[PDB]
């Protein structure tokens, strides 16, 4: 148990994702929304998607959340898993983060170009999203959601 470790687990329990959206990129139309929780590990999320999601070619998040605690550099490094194999990796950063704050973030995220996707109905059910959140190069959490494609 090292300070390094103390410090993670206050954030984390300092930490709350209040809301989030999903939208077409091209269109800004509503794919998902949401106030459940999806950050909190330990625990496998299931979340429902319409499949035309894996036609955009740019998918825009908005992520409301509230940390008690100051953080230097929130970031987040998210996969996709298609049957325990990784598909897909990005790396956002929000930054420095003002305790007791509550923040809304703005990110788009890219369908690798060079990738064909597979059909929903293969997809759907099989496909985890991994979520780590950092202050830095410390690691908050780790949480989990599985997907189906409506
Ligand atoms: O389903 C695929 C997919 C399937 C097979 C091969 C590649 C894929 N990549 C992307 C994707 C598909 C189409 C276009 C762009 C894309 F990025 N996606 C869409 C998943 N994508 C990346 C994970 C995103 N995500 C979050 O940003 C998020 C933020 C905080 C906490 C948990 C998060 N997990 C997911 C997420 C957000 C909202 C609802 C469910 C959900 F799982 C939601 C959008």
């Amino acid at each position: 148990m090292s300070a390094k470790d103390e410090r993670a687990r206050e954030i984390l329990r300092g930490f709350k994702l209040n809301w989030m959206n999903l939208r077409d990129a091209e269109t800004g139309k509503i794919l998902w929304q949401g106030t459940e929780d999806l950050s909190v590990p330990g625990v496998e999320h299931e979340a429902r998607v319409p499949k035309k999601i894996l036609k955009c070619k740019a998918v825009s998040r908005e992520l409301n959340f509230s940390s008690t605690e100051q953080m230097e550099k929130f970031r987040l490094e998210q996969k996709v898993y298609f049957k325990g194999q990784c598909l897909e990796e990005w790396f956002f950063e929000f930054g420095f983060v003002i305790p007791n704050s509550t923040n809304t973030w703005q990110s788009l995220i890219s369908a690798a170009p060079e990738s064909q996707m597979m059909p929903a109905s293969v997809l759907t059910g099989n496909v985890i999203i991994e979520t780590k959140f950092f202050d830095d190069d410390l690691l908050v959490s780790t949480s989990r959601v599985r997907l189906f494609y409506v």
